[PDB]
């Protein structure tokens, strides 16, 4: 997240770290939202490459033990079966992980509300990304859970020539723009929480970014519409 604020500890409970082995440890490398108690929904595109995950629930800090963490190895992944790794612009950006063992639930660790399907949030609405992701265009993960603000751009506007143009499809949400904020690598997977009707839910699964930088003035970051994928979301839970 470039241009965030540190995020206090109890905010965002349903925000996980997805992670990889590597050598004798482990590296952040996504965001994701736990879901279920066994799982947890992030992007295909954090889950193309064939490494060894796990998921870090009531995770605050990257680097130093926050006393609240829980530890869990991905037992299943399933893509939505229209993703194209070589296309992330034809959409379809989203996945579900089971997890290996069912987690407890407490004031950091509690699960993602999403929103009812269909619903589209208005022009400007008021959200929150979330995450570890970089801090700067070419700079480096942050230590600590950041947040920033980003109003949602609507697709009329998002899909205009000077914005995204026919790259962004009416299966995603893009939110903020303003070339000092916005999502960064390494925040991919995570949740777009919007405040509706006087309750957060997680409307967004952060998706890409501009090849030029993060934080571009009128490249909003842009995540897959949660609200479009209702149905294949408890699809796949109820056959897995
Ligand atoms: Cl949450
Ligand atoms: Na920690
Ligand atoms: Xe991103």
């Amino acid at each position: 997240v470039v241009g965030g604020t540190e995020a206090q500890r109890n905010s965002w409970p349903s925000q996980i770290s997805l992670q990889y082995r590597s050598g004798s440890s482990w590296a952040h490398t996504c965001g994701g939202t736990l879901i279920r108690q066994n799982w947890v929904m992030t992007a295909a595109h954090c889950v193309d490459r064939e490494l060894t995950f796990r998921v870090v629930v009531g995770e605050h800090n990257l680097n130093q033990n926050d006393g609240t963490e829980q530890y869990v190895g991905v037992q299943k992944i399933v893509v939505h079966p229209y993703w194209n790794t070589d296309d992330v612009a034809a959409g379809y950006d989203i996945a579900l992980l089971r997890l290996a063992q069912s987690v407890t639930l407490n004031s950091y660790v509690q699960l993602g509300v999403l929103p009812r399907a269909g619903t589209i949030l208005a022009n400007n609405s008021p959200c929150y990304i979330t995450g570890w992701g970089l801090t700067r265009t070419n700079g480096q993960l942050a230590q600590t859970l950041q947040q920033a603000y980003l109003p949602t751009v609507d697709y009329a506007i998002c899909s205009s020539s000077s914005y995204w143009g026919s790259t962004v499809k009416n299966s995603m949400v893009c939110a903020g723009g303003d070339g000092v904020r916005s999502g960064c690598q390494g925040d991919s997977g995570g949740p777009l929480h919007c405040l509706v009707n006087g309750q957060y839910a997680v409307h967004g699964v952060t998706s890409f970014v501009s090849r030029l930088g993060c934080n571009v003035t009128r490249k909003p970051t842009v995540f897959t519409r949660v609200s479009a994928y209702i149905s294949w979301i408890n699809n796949v839970i109820a056959s897995n």
